[PDB]
């Protein structure tokens, strides 16, 4: 290990807290349930996402090589595909919103006539599990465990829906990242963004956490497992053993109900570790 460093991250009390869906909302794939009891010893979380320009000090002082780049593409959001036509690789077969687009990564988050000069503050993204685990390893931190994860995007709160309440737009206001409108066609920007959004924006959550639910999806470091929740310890849980996915939670800010509730803090999803996407980020942890 790197010697540690804490900085830029907040220091939690951990304890006890119920951990998964209240409401039932996710669907049973996703392993939401049972909501279970976990005991977590203090810890330290990132108050934001890791940004643009700190992942670029990692990439200077490493030389690393992300994914997105060694594979050659990432996926872009449809609408915001700045490529030349023959970068266009093909939709994802899946998900048509979805573009495979050659050159795409964290330097170049729309393809090769894109840059992040403008974004240093905003969250870095084109980054895969390997990739967010290699950072915090150079930048003497970790990935927070799933549990670590929605504990601190919690912020103090016991059973809510989202990180700050049950309301998800509280007196008709927007204080997170998402899609507004007609997706994946029309996006209002009525939360006032369309892409990602500054790390700190809007405001914390009560433990200090910025924009936990959307804006990006944030790696954790478990391996995803539907019905980890049924066999989980209480003690500092880390998911099991092996798997095929890593966990990711949080939301983007292209989540809409129409297909998307993922922003709720409960919510959980995964990737393949190898994994990228223009709105796939991460936040560091450590251990107290
Ligand atoms: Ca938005």
């Amino acid at each position: 290990a790197r010697p540690r460093s804490t900085r830029g991250q907040v220091r939690l009390p951990g304890g006890e807290f119920a951990m998964g869906d209240a409401f039932g909302e996710g669907y049973p794939a996703d392993g939401e349930t049972p909501v279970h009891t976990v005991r977590l010893r203090p810890f330290h979380i990132d108050e934001t996402a890791v940004t643009n320009a700190r992942f670029a000090a990692f990439v200077k002082a490493t030389g690393h090589v992300t994914d997105a780049e060694r594979f050659g593409s990432s996926a872009v959001f449809h609408l915001v595909v700045a490529a030349p036509d023959a970068d266009v690789l093909g939709s994802a077969a899946g998900a048509p919103w979805w573009i495979n687009v050659r050159g795409a990564h964290w330097r170049r988050p729309e393809g090769a006539r894109s840059d992040i000069t403008g974004r240093p503050n905003h969250p870095v993204v084109h980054v895969s599990w390997n990739d967010a685990t290699a950072y915090a390893r150079w930048a003497g931190k970790r990935l927070p465990t799933e549990a670590e994860w929605e504990y601190a995007a919690r912020g103090g709160l016991a059973g809510r829906r989202y990180a700050w309440g049950d309301e998800l737009t509280p007196g008709g206001r927007w204080r997170c990242n998402i899609w507004q409108g007609r997706f994946p066609h029309v996006n209002t920007a009525e939360d006032g963004h369309l892409s990602t959004a500054p790390v700190k924006s809007y405001r914390p959550n009560g433990h200090g956490l910025w924009n936990t639910a959307g804006n990006v999806w944030e790696w954790c470091s478990d391996w995803f497992s539907p019905t980890y929740y049924a066999e989980s310890p209480t003690v500092d849980p880390h998911g099991p053993g092996t798997g095929a996915a890593r966990v990711l939670r949080g939301g983007s800010y292209l989540c809409h109900d129409s297909y998307c509730n993922r922003y709720r803090v409960a919510a959980r999803s995964s990737n393949t570790p190898d994994s990228s996407s223009g709105n796939l980020g991460f936040r560091c942890a450590n251990d107290a």
